[PDB]
């Protein structure tokens, strides 16, 4: 995970943040996914951002 020369990552990143999207994410949370290291990263971090949306 977080392979540079594959696309993976991106396809992974952008997918994540689509997914952000559609539940009224902010930037603040989308650039965590942008600035995320490897994929495994980026589910965790959308997971845990998902998490802080719904923690009222």
């Amino acid at each position: 995970n977080g392979d540079k020369g594959y696309n993976g990552l991106a396809e992974a990143k952008e997918k994540a943040i689509k997914d952000l999207k559609i539940y009224g994410i902010g930037e603040h949370y989308i650039k965590l996914i942008e600035k995320a290291k490897q994929v495994a990263a980026v589910e965790d971090l959308k997971d845990e951002i998902l998490k802080a949306h719904d923690r009222f």
